[PDB]
């Protein structure tokens, strides 16, 4: 049981208004044939156009919500909506484009999917709330066959060109006109009572229904994301490396050791309350402090209420010392805290749009993160950049331009001139810090944090 069997049953109740008289008994095999596609008993890596929920979760980077609304069905013009906000109108002869034939519409579909997916995935997954028109319209822009490779590279083929009879991935498909071997999943097959808007609005207030095809496409992918990543969580599923993942994660570990070590030197807290990761390690292992851990998994729905995490009767007094919340998203942080909060609004290849203002952050694992709220940090301030080192000024073993910086907190800078070792280390740390901030993470600290207090750790 790897793929979705074509002999599985497809509930056709949701299809009978666009398609009256549809057989209640339907299989994927028969539905595909009804859609105008000939699978021709092909044992070449594309066993089914439709996929399982497990396969869709593993390929979430490829999800594109798709909806078709019949404006006037052979004689009538269709509105093609995608979760990218695009609305295309096809004639048979929230970006709303005017009526054009299928030969030009398919050119736009390939360009749009390619520009959206080239840096995220090796495929497309049309996430549907199937009523009929979207499945019947697929023959006008989709071609199927064996699994292929690109005409210009080793990546799998996702596009086809009738002009040249060639195949291409999302990176090399300029001027291609057909979507090749796409995937799809119908959310209605999951078992819902009622229409799309009623199920969507149960969990999300950020997406509305302007009554265009793209609005339903968005609500569809959002409802799919809530079901697969908000209400259900699976942090065991690994995801491929598609960007700066390894650099971002290494930067996060360097920043955390730096920021926490400096707070313990500047304010010498006797106890640190580490709230978050049940698998956490002491990020400053040589520190004197009483390190106490508290387990809390990443909240995917709503941010943790500080009352439920702390109270109900540990040192008991979280007011003693400092509380470290490294990616532990709470509604309002206590004033004595060190905090790393992921900003869900950040635009990147790792951050996919989520449910109720939240986002799906995919870095090794998929983490649905609640909406970034600036009010969570009223008792704290933004942590400013600084680099601190108490290592000896020894070069050992790139070239050099003298470093002049007020934020290089070192004995050499105290003494008047940054040594080459600390200048290399400072610039490497500044790069790691910038990496992490640009990845979307934000750093917050208690209002009394002052880097001026670190100069006296050199006596
Ligand atoms: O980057 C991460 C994972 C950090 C690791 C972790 C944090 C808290 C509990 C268990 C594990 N996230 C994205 C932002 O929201 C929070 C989770
Ligand atoms: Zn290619
Ligand atoms: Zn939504
Ligand atoms: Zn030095």
């Amino acid at each position: 049981p790897t793929h979705l069997s074509v002999d599985t049953k497809f509930k056709t109740e949701g299809l009978c208004v666009d398609i009256p008289g549809i057989p209640k008994d339907m299989t994927y095999r028969r539905l595909i044939s009804m859609m105008g596609f000939k699978m021709n008993y092909q044992v070449n890596g594309y066993p089914n156009m439709f996929i399982t929920r497990e396969e869709a979760i593993r390929h979430v980077r490829a999800w594109i919500g798709f909806d078709v609304e019949g404006c006037h069905g052979t004689n009538l013009p269709l509105q093609l909506g995608f979760s990218t906000g695009v609305n295309l109108v096809a004639v048979p002869t929230p970006l709303m484009y005017k009526g054009l034939p299928w030969n030009v519409v398919r050119i736009k579909i390939v360009q749009m999917l390619s520009d959206t997916l080239k840096n995220l995935s090796d495929r497309v997954v049309f996430v549907l709330w199937a009523h009929g028109f979207e499945l019947t319209s697929m023959k006008y822009f989709v071609k199927i066959g064996p699994e292929r490779t690109c005409c210009l590279c080793d990546r799998r083929a996702t596009c086809f060109s009738t002009a040249s009879d060639t195949y291409a991935c999302w990176h090399h498909s300029i001027g291609f006109d057909y979507v090749y071997n796409p995937f799809m999943i119908d959310v209605q097959q999951w078992g819902f009572t009622g229409n799309l808007q009623s199920n969507h609005d149960l969990y999300c207030q950020v997406h509305g229904n302007a009554h265009v095809a793209s609005c339903d496409a968005i609500m569809t992918r959002c409802l799919a994301v809530h079901e697969c990543f908000v209400k259900r969580v699976d942090w065991t599923i690994e995801y491929p490396i598609i960007g700066d993942e390894l650099k971002i994660n290494a930067a996060c570990r360097k920043v955390q050791h730096m920021v926490v070590k400096a707070a313990l030197l500047a304010d010498k807290f006797p106890v640190l309350h580490d709230i978050g990761n049940p698998k956490a390690i002491k990020c400053v292992p040589q520190a004197d402090v009483e390190w106490k851990f508290y387990d809390a998994q990443p909240c995917s729905d709503k941010a943790y209420k500080i009352e439920e995490l702390f109270y109900s009767y540990h040192s008991d007094k979280f007011t003693d010392g400092v509380c470290l919340f490294w990616n532990c998203n709470v509604d309002r942080y206590p004033a004595n805290s060190i905090v790393c909060r992921f900003d869900t609004r950040v635009l990147s290849n790792l951050n996919l749009p989520g449910c109720d203002g939240g986002s799906l952050y995919v870095n090794k694992h998929a983490f649905h993160t609640p909406a970034f709220d600036k009010s969570a940090f009223v008792n704290l301030k933004q942590l400013p950049f600084f680099y601190y080192s108490d290592s000896p000024c020894e070069s050992h073993g790139i070239d050099y331009v003298p470093l002049k910086s007020a934020t290089c907190i070192t004995r050499c800078n105290l003494g008047g001139a940054v040594c080459r070792h600390h200048a290399n280390e400072y610039r490497l740390y500044l790069d790691a810090y910038n990496m992490m901030i640009s990845a979307g993470f934000s750093l917050w600290v208690y209002k009394q944090f002052d880097t001026y207090n670190l100069w006296n750790t050199f006596t």
